[PDB]
């Protein structure tokens, strides 16, 4: 794969539908905990046992102290180099009539922190909620999301169960419903909103030039996406931190961390 930055700005210079996959090293160069590869824990446990509908069934108070936590976080993270030269791409872009899409597999909303408009969070986010009774979906950054997570979400091992009444969980607001929310965000085991893999390949149908940022391009989430657009003969330029492995069949690699090596990319 090459790693010519004039050789890739000369494909950029002339792109006129930009997508640009970003995975989680985009977040972990934040500070973003993501409670999953190695040392990665919330007390005992980490996301692929709190993610998932099977642990929200059986003890919905653990997974909303977990989720609260997450949420609560942000408010000491902020966008890297690498989210605004991703951002400010798509700003100047836009006044040439030029696309830039973000699909993303982050929740913490850092891309949108930082400007972008045009983000596709294909596994949801921590700042909406979904009604298990009525499935509306709602913006919600209050803090804390109900009086009674207050102080919960504590990670540190040895912390005791919140155990909060169902009836004291976040509950939606809509008239009439009531029922109980959960995070709108995709849990392990779970299908992928069909709409947003409609919008997601209609942007991959039409793209001229494929970014993957921050992740591996071998692997989920990027590994259901670039070949296709590699295989359309569109060029694919990877930048992420592991040496190559992954090996790539696409067009270009660039080592490093993402705030690194984007701004020169996309400037
Ligand atoms: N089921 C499942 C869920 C989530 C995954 C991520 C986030 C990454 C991956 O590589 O494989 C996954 C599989
Ligand atoms: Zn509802």
């Amino acid at each position: 794969p090459s790693s010519s930055m004039a050789d890739f700005r000369k494909f950029f210079a002339k792109a006129k539908h930009i997508v640009i996959i970003s995975g989680a090293g985009v977040s972990a160069e934040s500070g973003v905990p993501t409670f999953r590869g190695a040392g990665g824990y919330w007390r005992k446990w980490q996301a692929q046992d709190l993610a998932t509908p099977l642990a929200f069934a059986h003890n919905p108070s653990r997974v909303w102290e977990f989720y609260h936590y997450r949420r609560e976080v942000m408010g000491s993270k902020e966008p890297n180099a690498g989210h605004r030269a991703i951002a400010e791409c798509e700003t100047r872009l836009g006044k040439q009539g030029r696309r830039v899409v973000v699909i993303t597999q982050n929740i913490d909303e850092l891309h949108r922190k930082a400007g972008t408009k045009n983000l596709l969070e294909i596994h949801g986010s921590l700042f909406k909620t979904r009604c298990t009774s009525c499935g509306v979906v709602a913006e919600n950054y209050k803090s804390p999301i109900c009086p009674a997570l207050s102080g919960k979400g504590a990670p540190e091992p040895g912390t005791q169960d919140a155990s909060i009444p169902v009836e004291k969980l976040p509950r939606c607001e809509e008239a009439g419903c009531g029922g109980l929310l959960r995070p709108h965000v995709v849990w392990f085991g779970e299908n992928l909103d069909p709409a947003i893999l409609e919008e997601v390949d209609r942007e991959l149908a039409h793209c001229d030039l494929c970014l993957v940022v921050g992740t591996s391009s071998v692997v989920y989430p990027a590994a259901m996406f670039a070949p296709q657009v590699a295989a359309r003969g569109v060029p694919v330029a990877e930048f992420n931190t592991e040496t190559t492995p992954a090996t790539n069949r696409f067009r270009f690699h660039f080592q490093g961390p993402c705030g690194t090596t984007l701004p020169e990319a996309l400037a």
